C-alpha cells in the first residue's frame, strides 16, 4: 500500500520511518525512531508489536529476529573490545556523556580479562540533533575507533573525523530494541539488560544466562 | 532522508515504492513499477542508473545484483515446470492473454525435452488494474498452479482461488529488470532475452550464452 503508509506517518508525526516486510498478509513492518511498528497495506491502522511465530512448538519474536539481523548488519560500525580468551560477546549502547558509560569504559580489562567482549554502538540520551551525536560520530568516524574512543572518555582532545556513518541509525536500533538508558547490554539473543553490571556481576550473569538458554 | 524522499515521489507521481539501501554514500535505492532510481537521502536528486561497483577488475552491475536476489526471493511465488534432466533454469514473465506466450507454453514438453527448466511470472501487459492480474492472481493462487496455468491456457474455465499473493511484485520487478513486452526470458546471470525464442534456438542460445560467461 506502500505511499498510503507514509502518509500515515505524515500524521502520527514520523521522521526517519524504514518500512521492512513482515510474515502477516496484509501488514507490513515500520522501523522508526520510536520504536517497530505494524502497519497495514493500505496505511488505515497501526498495531503496537511486538509479533510472534506460533507456527511450532514455541513463540519466536519475529520482531527481535529482524532486530538481531540489523544488529549484526551494524557489526563493522561497531568499537570492539575483544577479551583474550572469549567466552561472551556482548553488544553495549553507550554515550560517551554518561557518567555510567565512563565507569563501564574504565573497567574494559575487567571484562577482557573475564572473557567478555564488548561491542559498542551509538546511543546519545540526548537524542538526535544534539552534541553527543556529534561528538560520537566523529569517535566513529577515527581511522582507529578503539584509540578516538579511549581518549575521548579520557578526557583528551581529539579532532574530529569525518565519514559517511550515522550515529541515527544506531539510536534508532536501540530505541527499537527497547533501550531507554545507557549504557544497555543487548544479549546475543537479541536480550536487552538494562543498565550497569559490574564486570563480576556481568560474567556470572553471562555464565548462567547462557546455562538457562543453550538449549541442553 | 527517509521521508522527504516520499514526499519527491509524490511530485514525480509514484504509487508502489519500496527504499532500498545503496552502496553509495548519502544515496538510496528507490524501487518503483516504473523501474529502478537512485534517490540522495535529502530527496532533492533522482539519478536513472543502472550503478556499478568498480572497485576491482570488472564492472558489477549492483542494480542487477539487487534485482537478482529479489527474483530469488520470489521463488516460492514461480510456477515451475522442471526439465526432467535439467541443464538449463530459466525465468520467464508471462502474461495468459498474450499470444506468443500461448506458442512458447504448448511447446513446454519440448523445453523440457531440451533440459530446459521454465519458472514462471506473472506480467500483464496492461498493467496493473486489468482483468490478465486478475486472471493470474487466480492462477498463482490455485492449490496447484501448474494445472490452473495450463488449464486457463488451453481456454477451460477455472474458478478463481485466492490467496494472499501479489501480481503487482512481479510486474513491478520485471519493469524494473527491463521487460517491456511478454514473453521475457530472465538469465541466471539477471540477463534479459526480450520475445520469442523457439526451444531449439532456445537451447541453443543458452548452451553459446553458458559457454561465453561460464569463466573459464
Amino acid at each position: 500500500d506502500d505511499a498510503a503508509i507514509q502518509q500515515t506517518l505524515a500524521k502520527m508525526g514520523i521522521k526517519s520511518s524504514d518500512i521492512q516486510p513482515a510474515p502477516v498478509a496484509g501488514m507490513k513492518t515500520v522501523l522508526t525512531n520510536s520504536g517497530v511498528l505494524y502497519i497495514t497495506d493500505d496505511g488505515k491502522h497501526i498495531i503496537q508489536g511486538p509479533m510472534y511465530d506460533v507456527s511450532g512448538t514455541a513463540p519466536v519474536n519475529v520482531t527481535n529476529k529482524m532486530l538481531l539481523k540489523q544488529l549484526n548488519a551494524l557489526e563493522k560500525e561497531m568499537i570492539v573490545y575483544k577479551a583474550p580468551q572469549e567466552k561472551h560477546v556482548i553488544t553495549v549502547f553507550t554515550d560517551i556523556t554518561c557518567g555510567y558509560c565512563h565507569k563501564l569504559h574504565e573497567q574494559m580489562a575487567d571484562y577482557n580479562a573475564l572473557g567478555i567482549t564488548v561491542r559498542y554502538l551509538a546511543f546519545p540520551r540526548q537524542g538526535l540533533d544534539s552534541d553527543a551525536e556529534k561528538e560520537m560520530k566523529a569517535i566513529w568516524c577515527a581511522k582507529d575507533k578503539n584509540k578516538a574512543f579511549d581518549d575521548v572518555m579520557a578526557g583528551k582532545s581529539v579532532a574530529p573525523a569525518s565519514c559517511d556513518v550515522d550515529i541515527a541509525d544506531h539510536y534508532a536500533l536501540g530505541v527499537q530494541l527497547g533501550v531507554s538508558g545507557t549504557p544497555a547490554v543487548v544479549l546475543s539473543n537479541g536480550t536487552l539488560v538494562p543498565g550497569y553490571q559490574p564486570p563480576k556481576e556481568m560474567k556470572e550473569f553471562l555464565d548462567e544466562h547462557q546455562k538457562m538458554t543453550s538449549g541442553k
